[PDB]
């Protein structure tokens, strides 16, 4: 029974700061990266952090790098996220999710595998990857949707990850490293992969397979990428 309990909704005025807590339970907390993500209303999803649990050592991007300050507390086995300077541009609804593998041989920092999410802080303040803006089927068919990235990062990793959402839902795993299915998700979704660009194929298309799909990505030093979403339509 893996769980993210995250902390309640808040509500900041500009120029103040935010502290979001994430208490994960049914696991071994140092034994797997904590990442922080959020979602501003009618956008996509922005990465904002990784951070392990078990060292310490957290990287976020270079455009957070001075603002967010994450830190974690393994005695009581809860992960900090801290952000400052407020604008109306960070009302976003933020999730921590649970990552690679905390390993001795190998470095899964990167490894954009959100298998577990939080249920979500709302908090309110008062393009990276190509996708196709939306994408259409009638019943019974089989659709596919296009990533297109770089040469640094799709196209020489095989580290890309399927996540679909429905409207005022969490995110959910598809796919992860290309063209790998996690449990409980649907044999109909397939993954591949070509030169700069990766595709999730859904065949047998059904009434349940509408919402937007977001592809991730490993971007170079250390740090993730996210798609800028594709709407699926069911005719």
């Amino acid at each position: 029974q893996v769980q993210l309990v995250q902390s309640g909704a808040e509500m900041k005025k500009p120029g103040a700061s935010v502290r979001v807590s994430c208490k994960a339970s049914g696991y071994t907390f140092t034994d797997y990266y904590i990442h922080w993500v959020r979602q501003a209303p009618g956008q996509g999803p922005e990465w904002m952090g990784w951070i392990n649990p078990s060292t310490g050592r957290t990287n976020s991007p270079q455009k957070f790098q001075g603002r967010v300050t994450m830190t974690r507390d393994t005695s009581i086995s809860t992960a900090y996220m801290d952000l400052n300077r407020l604008t109306s541009d960070d009302t976003a609804m933020y999730y921590c999710t649970t990552g690679g593998w905390i390993g001795l041989y190998s470095d899964t920092s990167g490894y954009p595998n959100f298998d577990y999410w939080g249920q979500g802080t709302l908090v309110t303040v008062s393009s990276a990857l190509t996708q196709p803006a939306s994408v259409s089927g009638s019943p019974g068919q089989s659709i596919t949707i296009s990533c297109t990235g770089t040469n640094y990062d799709v196209g020489s990793y095989n580290l890309v990850s399927w996540y679909q959402q429905h409207p005022g839902k969490v995110p959910k795993y598809i796919i992860y490293e290309v063209n790998k299915r996690p449990s409980g998700v649907s044999n109909r979704f397939s993954g591949s992969k070509s030169g700069n660009t990766a595709s999730l194929t859904i065949s047998g298309l059904q009434a349940e397979d509408e919402a937007t799909y977001y592809c991730c990505s490993y971007a170079g030093s250390s740090i993730i990428f996210f798609g800028g979403g594709t709407k699926l339509t069911v005719h």
